[PDB]
């Protein structure tokens, strides 16, 4: 599947950039907390 298993180097959910020191596990770590928050309506 195309839109199934992929790997990103940043967080397009909150427009965040992952540092170079971070590992594959780190990226997924935040990717889970980001989607877990479901807060994509930041109006500040
Ligand atoms: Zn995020």
């Amino acid at each position: 599947s195309h839109m199934g298993a992929a790997a990103l180097r940043s967080c397009p959910m909150c427009q965040k950039e992952f540092a170079p020191r971070l590992t594959q596990l780190d990226v997924d770590s935040h990717l889970a907390q980001c989607l877990a928050e479901s807060t994509e309506d930041v109006t500040w």
